[PDB]
């Protein structure tokens, strides 16, 4: 039904488990053609991603720390040992001390602060840079953000000015790469149930105050967020670079509840 | 003849000369009635500080570095010596490697990220919740930002990402104190005439083209800078918090040139 990324390859960061978002980025690509390379942060998560993996096709699976410069490093030079080019790059990567999102905003250590920029921020930058450099004939590459990154979600707080910053990255990224013909962009994501219950600690409230005040009355899901994904990463986009695309389900439209 | 901060006192931050766009504030600020205290950067910024001040009636002068934790604890001590409660703060601290505000925003390197993160916008958290302490039947503050931290311009690099998680953290902390009625606003400025070169590589010509492009014609002055800060920090805009306020003759509302 749909083939559009037949021929094409790319890296996918973030998978955690199979409720990930990047792993449901990962399904809906390689349903669509394309041959997928798995960054992962340790050997528990790695454990989960091999046989996930098999499920589209890969082994290739490398391990990497993106708070570490040398690592991501690393995880270019194992790519190119297979490939010598990209055609995408999926960036899924959000950390924060979970302890700290919970009470005020005020209390974000400066410690938290710094980790969770470098790792929620910069990371994307630092991927972006390196990954450019496998694509001599253009691609595209997407992050994932949240509204509460300018809007105030309860409890987001550290999260909120890291993916600010993410979300002005972005656009400073497609500035820099467009003459290049690689697109940039970043999908804003609603929650996702049984995601957002383990990620944040009022984040089965966030997901059932979303799907309640939603035009469409429901969560996004990670099917949603991956097609979604397979058209900011292929030619249906070419028109569009530096946008953040809301995939919520319509929440952020909504003033009030009815 | 001005007189609605009669009886006030408040901390200005990031006096660097008499250009700053703290002094601008100062000195509006003063001639509405505050009695003012400065934070200042190193000694040869305190030899220029001590005369500015006494024009504006001020010997409160206190060292801080704003990266330095223990530096912040010590400035709201020295405050507490002579005054119980603050009613206002104006933070205008920005800085990032001038060699890094050239060229692609991708090569911006990891520690200017860093460092740029920690005095352009953490330094605003850090400073917001010791003054809170000083602010018990409530208050307001405003921060210092530009249009650049969402919308690309050119040779802006780190300080986008930046200016945008200080954008997002004063909605934050604007929730925070609300219900302590601490009003927390940003003034997101043009360019300032001569400011704007000494601060950046193309600074000219930022000012240059914000001039000839804004519906006035003009570019921004230190007094109108002032004059909104008049406004965000008094009674007059009881009714506002959270908000990034346009003062840059309008120039963020035109699409295109004429």
């Amino acid at each position: 039904m749909i083939n559009i990324l037949k021929g094409k390859r790319g890296l996918i960061m973030g998978v955690a488990n199979d409720h990930s978002i990047a792993w449901g980025i990962a399904k809906v690509l390689h349903s669509a053609g394309a041959q997928l390379a798995f960054s992962y942060q340790g050997e528990s998560i790695g454990k989960r991603l091999k046989p996930l993996a098999l499920t589209v096709d890969s082994d290739f699976m490398i391990p990497c720390n993106v708070e570490d410069p040398s690592s991501m490093d690393l995880l270019f030079e194992r790519i190119k040992e297979r490939w010598e080019t990209l055609d995408f790059v999926v960036h899924s990567i959000a950390f924060s001390d979970k302890n700290e999102l919970r009470g005020p905003y005020y209390n974000t250590s400066r410690d938290n602060f710094i980790q969770t920029m470098l790792v929620s921020c910069f990371s994307f930058t630092e991927i972006v840079r390196r990954a450019a450099q496998l694509m001599p004939h253009g691609g595209a590459m997407i992050t994932l953000t949240y509204g509460g990154s300018m809007r105030v979600v309860p409890n987001y707080n550290a999260m909120a000015p890291a993916k600010s910053a993410l979300e002005s990255s972005t656009k400073y990224l497609a500035c820099d790469y467009g003459g290049m013909n690689i697109r940039i962009n970043a999908i804003s994501a609603g929650p996702v149930r049984t995601l957002a219950g383990a990620s944040i600690s009022n984040g089965r409230d966030i997901a059932a105050w979303s799907k309640e005040n939603s035009p469409l009355k429901r969560t996004v899901s990670l099917e949603d967020i991956g097609n979604s994904a397979l058209y900011l990463l292929s030619y249906l986009s070419n028109g569009v670079t530096g946008e953040i695309h809301y995939v919520d389900c319509g929440y952020n439209i909504v003033a009030m509840p009815s």
